[PDB]
């Protein structure tokens, strides 16, 4: 219509290499610490947003589904940041399709967020740099700043919601090298903030993770200078480890692996030992991610296709270019 | 013919055995602190008789392992080394633990065994040296030859590694231990695995002697809260060790946090009462006597009668039957 300002996005999920686990600032999301994360070409959320002064409320449609009374909430406060950013008080009808396998326990919050930011971006010609697209993904959901990049990202922490977003690193081209197979762990079906919350206020070994992720994350940055696959994948799993080493900590204590987790990495390991370079990581959940060589890919995952089912070994590509507009 | 007989207690670190310095003579990398509990033991019978061609273990009423047996004949040569005879013994043990419910059994079965051949063959060990020879067969051993409170000493040799029973003026007639039975979800089955490699050992190793202190400090003081936090603390921290190892591994389930979270919840109610764990999926619960009744009521809500099972800490050491 001639009132109608219409735009839509397509931003790919990303996963951290180095951990965002506790945040300094609830309310703007602002992180304890920078991550660094890889951004995936196989899974994506695709958002349209269409303003219409005729609309009363924000409306979420999500896989041609409605979202509930509940999750309809959460996206109005979020519109109202894009309103006041865009001094307007438009409402819109969000459409979204989700393209990750978000019942096989992958998250689609960091896409998400990121294609409603350029969607929304899009729609009302707000013209926004990289970085202040990041800073609006980032009120959504932290690891939704990154997802605004693709290849190699860094989430800088900052000290306020000016200061803190994420910026591309560039690599040489590396992340063409490179690929991350997906282990779907068998897990409980029963209902990622709360429990970073939980560990940033009252882990016993929370000190521990901060005194070593700036170190973890230089060397990080300097592996990837030095397109050194080995040196990237013993610190990130390292890294790994110690976020949930500190949720052992916390009080009580908890943890997101199951055996079955330990099982993947078992594997990993045995990849290793056979000239099969593989490093894994872990998030709020037991899937098991495994970076690898593109080279190396299909050989490691016959390897996880002798103990899981094939629906279970999902791999991915990384892609180089960010969040972008489509039809 | 020369026989003896003995009942060792198990007992449970609280400041954790965890890594070796030396697996030839089961030196650790660090001191340890334990309880001796009450409630399960181990009574071992051993007979030197000339006639015997080999060692002979009956435990329960039943053969060992051929691995048990290996283990059995090394241990009963450093016997007779430092006996000075060349006899063989049949060994016949008894475990008075819940059955196939997890409790280790290596702590309490050699401390009897050593409190046994001691008697036997007449050797009229000191506490320390009965100690040493404990060490030998397990480095928890070393410690079940005491009651109460017992520490582990690393030293730096076979001859300077032992334990000794540490006095809190009878403190240990006030406190107790629930253990939670939680199992794995194993048909059939770390230590060495992440002493080795575990690239959060380090962290064990730069908290441990901190530890150690502030818990015999606290025992001095008779203080449960401070001696609770330090301990529950401290076997989290071995835990953590783990995760590091290469490649990782765990010995918790989920239900073994869910007894952790009713844990903390007694302590929000004022019933003070910390957790550890070993090397399984059991929580092992300190509390004092007075609290006892209480926090398992507060178990007995989500968990089944015949899985909570409550110990005393015993005040006397490993003794000679008969």
């Amino acid at each position: 219509g001639s009132m109608v300002k219409s735009g839509k996005a397509r931003a790919h999920t990303n996963i951290a290499l180095i951990k965002y686990w506790g945040k300094a600032d609830e309310t703007y999301i602002i992180p304890m610490n920078n991550s660094l994360s890889v951004t995936l070409d196989r899974f994506y959320t695709e958002t349209k947003v269409t303003f219409d002064p005729d609309f009363t409320e924000d409306c979420l449609i999500l896989n041609g589904n409605e979202v509930n009374a509940k999750e309809k909430e959460k996206i109005q406060n979020y519109m109202n940041i894009v309103r006041d950013l865009a001094g307007n008080r438009l409402h819109a009808r969000i459409e979204s399709e989700n393209y990750v396998p978000t019942a096989a326990g992958l998250a689609s919050s960091a896409s998400a967020y990121a294609a409603l930011a350029a969607a929304c971006n899009e729609a009302l010609s707000l013209n926004l740099s990289d970085t202040d697209l990041s800073r609006l993904a980032r009120r959504g959901s932290g690891s939704a700043s990154r997802s605004i990049f693709g290849g190699f990202a860094e989430w800088e922490k900052g000290h306020d919601d000016l200061t803190s977003y994420a910026h591309g690193i560039n690599s040489n081209g590396w992340e063409k090298d490179l690929s991350m197979i997906f282990v779907v762990i068998n897990n409980q079906s029963k209902k990622s903030r709360s429990g970073m919350s939980l560990t940033r206020d009252t882990s016993r070994f929370y000190q521990y993770w901060l005194d070593h992720v700036d170190e973890d994350l230089n060397e990080a940055k300097e592996a990837v200078k030095n397109q050194d696959f080995q040196r990237l994948g013993e610190v990130i799993e390292a890294n790994g480890l110690r976020m949930h080493a500190t949720n052992l900590g916390a009080q009580p204590p908890f943890t997101y692996l199951v055996q079955e987790s330990y099982d993947a990495m078992a594997i990993v390991e045995q990849c290793r030992k056979a000239n099969l370079p593989c490093y894994f990581t872990m998030d709020a959940g037991p899937n098991v991610k495994v970076l690898v060589e593109k080279k190396n890919k299909q050989a490691v995952m016959e390897q996880f296709l002798k103990v899981f089912d094939e629906s279970k070994i999902i791999a991915s590509d990384i892609i180089s270019s960010g969040v972008e507009i489509i039809k």
